[PDB]
DNA sequence: GACCGGAAGTG
DNA sequence: CACTTCCGGTC
């Protein structure tokens, strides 16, 4: 409740723990849904919306791209990587 | 089945 | 605004 994707996603690759379902691969900022289903299900499950999964969970990701929050890794599947100009500007305060 | 982005809905 | 839902492209 009340928490981004972006950072939810952050969360999940800080603790290797949950290396089996998402995890830092490549340069500064790549990762890959090792089981991209499970990712979303945790999603869903965190933002009480039990219909979530990957599709719908992607298209969220795909809004980040305009925001300079994130891109995708082509070629590579279920692999993004986050982008610190708008990961920066996300990360500022706000007023609640 | 990705991955894409338009379009409409939500609180 | 930051998603969720849905769906018709294209590979």
């Amino acid at each position: 409740g009340q928490i981004q994707l972006w950072q939810f996603l952050l969360e999940l690759l800080s603790d290797s723990a949950n290396a089996s379902c998402i995890t830092w691969e490549g340069t500064n900022g790549e990762f890959k849904m090792t089981d991209p289903d499970e990712v979303a299900r945790r999603w869903g499950e965190r933002k009480s919306k039990p219909n979530m999964n990957y599709d719908k969970l992607s298209r969220a990701l795909r809004y980040y791209y305009d925001k300079n929050i994130m891109t995708k890794v082509h070629g590579k599947r279920y692999a993004y990587k986050f982008d610190f100009h708008g990961i920066a500007q996300a990360l500022q305060p706000h007023p609640t």
